[PDB]
């Protein structure tokens, strides 16, 4: 399949996750979070080595609320957007919903409340990989491809404009 090769090309060097545990699962959730933090940190390090350091994320103490920033470069200008998501009770079988609040109401490819609207292809891809995919994969396979279509389109339509900051 083209899809399977496309998936491997993106995620092959991202540490695979193992533990089937959600926010309520106590010592199993603590284990899942270690796998989540190890997968994220390697993804970030690979991203830096490829001049594509495109996001920062932190979580609350319990790892149920995640927030940070993503950066997107167009015609050599860097656009920064605040991002956030909750971990569903049913995670990791259920995929998180990434929100980019500042873009709420600015694109059709987004639900109310700033939750980004993915293609019908991400959700079944997540489902057939459960529980191996985690937050690094959500960024690599969800938000990354979203920004790569929506940010260029909103700049073109003059809805997004660049911060003239030094």
């Amino acid at each position: 399949s083209m899809a399977d090769e496309a998936t491997r090309r993106v995620v092959s060097e991202i540490p695979v996750l193992k533990t089937n545990a959600g926010p309520r699962d106590r010592e199993l959730w603590v284990q899942r979070l270690k796998e989540e933090y190890q997968s994220l940190i390697r993804y970030v390090e690979n991203n830096k080595n490829a001049d594509n350091d495109w996001f920062r994320l932190e979580s609350n103490k319990e790892g149920t609320r995640w927030f940070g920033k993503c950066w997107y470069i167009h015609d050599l200008l860097k656009y920064e957007f605040d991002i956030e998501f909750d971990i569903p009770i049913t995670y990791p079988t259920t995929a998180p919903e990434i929100a980019v609040p500042e873009l709420d109401g600015k694109t059709a490819m987004m639900y109310r409340g700033g939750k980004i609207c993915l293609t019908d292809h991400f959700k079944p891809l997540w489902a057939r990989n459960v529980p191996k995919f985690g937050l690094a994969h959500l960024m690599a396979l969800g938000l990354g491809p979203w920004l790569a279509v929506e940010i260029p389109d909103l700049i073109q339509k003059g809805v997004i404009h660049h911060k003239e900051k030094c």
